[PDB]
DNA sequence: CTGGGACCATGGTCCCAG
DNA sequence: CTGGGACCATGGTCCCAG
């Protein structure tokens, strides 16, 4: 099963050109809900760094990828930072699975840091 | 007492005009250690928004303004973004207070902290 | 057209209790 | 050990409202 990130790349191009950016058009073409295209496409927007955090790109579900991207909209730099920070954890040997990555990543946006 | 940020602005001007980039010159003028000028100036270099995180600009110490500035040098976007974040949180009713603010901003750079 | 909300069955994990 | 209940996130679909 190709990764959400991957699908998103394809969906992305097919939109810009093959369908004049008509999500609905592409959807029918791919014979799949529009949301699915949205979710994956937004995932493909995530920084290459953030993708790397996962062993296998398939570990980043379209659903979480989508939410991640929306969450860090207009804050790509913050995202990139967090991403690197986590990269050092594993660099220093630390290990956390998929489900955690998104959490730790998103953490910076949550107040539970101090409260 | 005029806040560091304020002093910073005034200093930087005289520095750019009345004394053509010569800290020592300005220092002699204001009759205060060069360090002070440096601290305030860097403080005035902080994004309006970052200053805005505090009720009164006076809440931002020259000392912190300085460290904050140096800390995020060549990372102004990151700072602005992280400032937004903290702005949205207190927008959602969260409450911070001076000391906590500067610490929160800086947390982003810390591998241990952010993750 | 488009995004978002309400839903859905599924593969799958945990863990309790015979 | 073994089955079953309680959950869970996911991929998806529908369909409403801007």
């Amino acid at each position: 099963p190709t990764s959400a990130y991957e699908r998103g790349q394809r969906y992305a191009s097919r939109l810009q050109n093959e369908f004049a950016g008509n999500i609905s058009a592409l959807a029918d073409a791919e014979n799949i809900s529009r949301k699915i295209i949205t979710r994956c496409i937004n995932t493909a927007k995530l920084p290459k760094s953030v993708v790397a955090l996962f062993s296998h790109p398939g570990e980043l579900s379209a659903r979480s990828g989508d939410a991640l991207q929306k969450a860090f909209t207009d804050k790509e730099e913050l995202l990139k930072q967090q991403a690197s920070n986590l990269h050092e954890q594993k660099k220093a040997g630390v290990i956390f699975e998929a489900d955690e990555v998104i959490t730790l990543l998103t953490s910076v946006l949550k107040t539970s840091s101090a409260s």
